[PDB]
């Protein structure tokens, strides 16, 4: 509750199932919810404009990444457009909501990749999109950026995502990074369209939980990194919820996000899709 008062909808499975099929209360609860947009004259930086896909679409201060290399005292050295964001219980760096790199941000988003030894990247598009959203920040095979160089070593080929296992070089330091690149993302947001995100939501849980003892922040990122991003988030967190509490509280979730980053899950028919999803997972879970 420090930039708002949260709210909390705490959903038992015949409620969820409800829920996720009444767009009125649902439209209702979700404008209800504050957006926590940041006011532009926060940020008084000369060069910022490059930096920024959206000038409405910023990083709160207060949980936005700081590139600490070359220059910690320098504000635009410093900047990208990124929130650190907590996990299911508060955990705190569990993801890093981030916009879609531009020609201008390419090397800065490498910069925050190695910063953050983040192992996982999870980007959402549509095949009918193709990369119009984001620039192509990966290379064809191997791209150096600041000393850091980049290989894709692998390219794995599924129905509803393309996994690039990569390496990260520099110096006598090696890391491995999986990128998710998701193209089912759907242009009309109905429960038919649900599990394809449900199955990238639960690999990258697996992939995450594989990395062992305090796994570093995972990167989601869309166009503004706040919408799709934000769907995404609440559901891995919601689908936790779920398996240990039994219960699911979207709006709970969707509070705590906008709290780290102002407009995060931008649409209700984005909050409509959660709750779609998330109906799905437990009739799924219902069976074991
Ligand atoms: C407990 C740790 N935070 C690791 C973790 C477990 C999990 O089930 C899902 C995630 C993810 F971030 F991907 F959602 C992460």
């Amino acid at each position: 509750n420090l930039y708002f008062q949260s709210m909390s909808r705490v959903l038992q499975a015949e409620e969820l199932h409800e829920k996720a099929l009444d767009p009125f209360l649902l439209q209702a609860e979700f404008f209800e919810i504050p957006m926590n947009f940041v006011d532009p004259k926060e940020y008084d930086i000369p060069g910022l404009v490059r930096k920024n896909r959206y000038k409405t679409i910023l990083p709160n201060p207060h949980s936005r990444v700081c590139l600490t290399s070359p220059d910690p005292d320098d504000p635009l050295s410093s900047y990208i457009n990124a929130n650190y964001i907590r996990g299911y219980g508060g955990e705190e760096k569990v993801y890093i909501a981030t916009q879609g790199p531009i020609v201008s941000t390419v090397a800065d988003f490498w910069r925050m990749v190695w910063q953050e030894h983040t192992p996982i990247i999870v980007m959402i598009t549509n095949i009918e999109e193709m990369n119009e959203k984001c620039t192509e920040y990966w290379p064809e095979e191997q791209v150096a950026y600041d000393g850091v160089e980049i290989t894709v070593q692998k390219v794995i080929h599924t129905e509803d995502y393309r996994l690039r296992l990569i390496s990260l070089k520099s110096g006598t330091e090696e890391r491995g990074l999986k990128h998710y690149w998701f193209t089912s993302w759907p242009d009309q947001k109905t429960p038919d369209r649900a599990p394809p995100l449900l199955h990238l939501v639960r690999e990258v849980e697996e992939a995450a939980q594989q990395e062992g003892p305090h796994c570093a922040p995972i990167i989601v990122h869309c166009s503004a990194g706040i919408g799709r991003t934000g769907c995404f988030i609440a559901t891995s967190i919601c689908c936790q919820q779920l398996r240990q509490e039994g219960v699911v509280d979207i709006l709970k979730t969707t509070c705590q996000l906008r709290q780290d980053r102002g407009g995060m899950i931008q649409t209700c028919e984005q909050y409509q899709f959660v709750h779609h999803v998330m109906s799905l997972y437990e009739k799924q879970l219902s069976h074991q």
